[PDB]
């Protein structure tokens, strides 16, 4: 079995490929690809790229050259409910396009001609990823997660995306890239996200004081994970 | 050919022309795509159809650029018209490529810009020449400029008037090119944007996209066929 890991936690992405046995790196577009074993199990790992085409190119390149069997996707994001806290862990039942409109011609808006209305993750890899982040004393929240290419973190901007994606539980950049490849290539998918700030509420934390501790929660879920998947 | 002519269409009409002109046909299917190799008029081309909007080309450009080695990558199909002087089928040509729905400006950014990337990617300027010599050899109506691409069909109201503001310059408006370009940037791959008119992004947008595709696809045809030879031979 193989793993493909997408991260786009500079510090989680760094900490993995440091724990990576055998690892040979595949250097091309911009891009960089890490690839050996992770506690035994053959993983190929990239850092995403800033945005969707980014995402994508990041993406395809790591199922061309790696074709592994699933894709785990980690990152953080903005909490859209007001229920959630920071440090809670989302992790996606499906992703969609916030800024995708093509309306004008009867689509749903974040719909794209030729793409489902949503992108869903894999059922299985949902409840193995919900497994392993509750096992890590951390809690999961699954749902709907939103993605475009405008960083967005201010109570109006919140506000329209929250009106248009009442469903939706966090926004990020790349997620909704990740899985359209991912779906468009018939992989499985999960989509995993901590939360760093939640609409309208001021975190305790800077967002650099919330990586440092994200990135290392992160990479153990991920560790856990990728054994739970293969062993 | 010497040269081996990448082209990348988004839809079924755009691509449709050119396809059947193809000698020695082989078909790649890869990824929610499809990529046709062979020759077009003895030259070495491979013809991508992406799907439409920023992830489905990106993804299909990295697959083009990967399977087939492209020299260069033009990219056609139709445009909304945003210049004052351009009339449906008309043709329009990058000189740079923008995202005009990408916005990491709480960062520092210009508008349209994301990090890792110029605010803007600049189009070959040799493809550019060559495009260029091809509009007045077939005697058209052109426009070069800045075309800008976002995941959005433009349709007046508020969405021609944000880009109109933020993208003054911009000459044209699509739903690829700038995710193109973009990948091709990350490869050192020479880059154009050869398109022609099918609407002009106002409240009638999808009435005109929906009548006058064709006539954009034809006109784009014709250019993308003249290039190609033009660029054949290096
Ligand atoms: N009005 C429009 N908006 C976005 N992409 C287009 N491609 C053709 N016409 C368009």
């Amino acid at each position: 079995m193989k793993i493909g890991i997408i991260g786009a936690m500079e510090e989680e992405v760094t900490l993995l490929r440091d724990k990576i046995d055998n690892r040979q790196t595949i250097t091309l577009g911009g891009c960089e690809i890490y690839t050996g074993q992770l506690n035994g199990t053959e993983v190929a790992l990239l850092k995403s790229g800033i945005g969707k085409v980014a995402a994508a190119l990041g993406a395809t390149l790591l199922l061309e050259h790696c074709k592994p069997d699933v894709i785990i996707n980690t990152g953080s994001a903005g909490g859209l409910a007001s229920t959630l806290k920071v440090g809670d862990i989302v992790v996606s039942d499906e992703t969609r396009y916030h800024d995708a409109d093509v309306t004008a011609f009867g689509y749903e808006y974040g719909q794209l001609p030729g793409c489902p209305a949503g992108f869903k993750a894999d059922d299985k890899l949902i409840a193995a990823a919900e497994s392993c982040i509750r096992e890590l004393n951390l809690n999961a929240v699954r749902g709907l997660i939103v993605s475009g290419d405008a960083f967005i973190n201010g109570s109006v901007g919140l506000a329209k995306i929250r009106h248009n994606f009442p469903d939706a539980v966090a926004v990020e950049m790349e997620a909704t890239a990740i899985a359209h490849v991912c779906h468009n290539f018939n992989v499985p998918f999960v989509v995993v996200r901590a939360i760093s700030d939640v609409a309208d509420q001021q975190s305790h934390l800077s967002f650099d004081e919330f990586l440092a501790v994200a990135a290392k929660q992160s990479t153990l879920m991920v560790e856990t994970l990728v054994q739970k998947l293969a062993h």
